[PDB]
């Protein structure tokens, strides 16, 4: 399947080159999946999720997504334009409010919920997590993203947006989940993304159109925005039969554009997210 005048981040992981708009998938598009966005909710009545995605958590007063960025990461999972999976199905978990704030006995809890709460979902095709969020270094928020992966999903993470070694960041210093890096359409790392031995990939991340509240959409730039897009690649590739929830990082890595990243220091991998469909 071929969406014209895609979003450029949509056109970059179907792509060798930068510089196309054009976005390249398998029809099968993510279904019989599900991808748990683990933020400040999902507007669910957005016409962009067409009935796919829903709320099934929240830590505060109202379910609701009353800031965006939640809404934004699951429409790079997931919306029909502007998603890499456009078939999954997205479940909301608040654990931030809508200031984007959140305690981490909150985020570990959301965590630990979705290790569970995948049991009374259908997901033949396997289940992923995208976490655009974090902060500084916790064992416990580590230790949570570990158990999530380790429970059979496929956990994606935000490397930070420090312009800083990630490894003293949580939960992107987690080794056994996936670390994500931004870059932009030119193929550099992103200004402010996050680096280090811990990351795994790069995903698109610097002026990243979406979904918003309000029925909306905008283009923003953030780790936050990368890491959907491996999400949602992850989720792609789950229904293709292709990796599994506790391969899919290494699969990703493994069948990734290698070197063509600019800016990337001396240590950190040059690894660009690449979903390898031949049309």
């Amino acid at each position: 399947a071929a969406q014209t005048n895609a979003p450029w981040g949509l056109a970059r992981i179907s792509s060798t080159s930068p510089g196309t708009s054009t976005y390249y998938y398998d029809e099968s598009a993510g279904q019989g999946s599900c991808v748990y966005v683990i933020d400040t909710g999902i507007e669910a009545s957005h016409p962009e999720f067409e009935g796919r995605a829903q709320m099934v958590k929240t830590y505060y007063y109202s379910s609701r997504d009353g800031n965006g960025h939640g809404t934004h990461c699951a429409g790079t999972v997931g919306s029909r334009t502007y998603g890499v999976a456009k078939k999954t199905q997205l479940f909301g978990v608040k654990v931030l409010d809508d200031n984007g704030s959140g305690q981490y006995s909150t985020i570990i809890a959301g965590m630990d919920f979705v290790a569970s709460d995948k049991n009374n979902r259908n997901c033949p095709k396997g289940v992923v997590a995208s976490l655009s969020l974090g902060g500084g270094y916790s064992s416990s928020v580590n230790s949570a993203a570990a158990r999530l992966q380790s429970s059979g999903v496929m956990v994606a993470v935000a490397a930070g947006n420090n312009n800083a070694d990630a490894r003293n960041y949580s939960p992107a210093s987690e080794p056994s989940v996936c670390t994500v890096g931004a870059s932009d359409r030119y193929d550099r790392r992103s200004s402010f993304s996050n680096y280090g031995s811990v990351l795994d990939i790069f995903g698109p991340g610097t002026d990243i159109l979406s979904t918003w509240i309000g029925g909306s959409t905008r283009s923003i730039s953030g780790t936050s925005m990368a890491t959907p897009h491996v999400a949602g690649l992850a989720a792609y590739l789950m229904t293709l039969g292709k990796t599994t929830a506790a391969s899919a990082c290494r699969y990703i890595a493994d069948t990734a554009n290698k070197g063509d990243l600019s800016n990337i220091p001396f240590g950190t991998v040059n690894l660009l997210a690449y979903n390898n469909y031949q049309a």
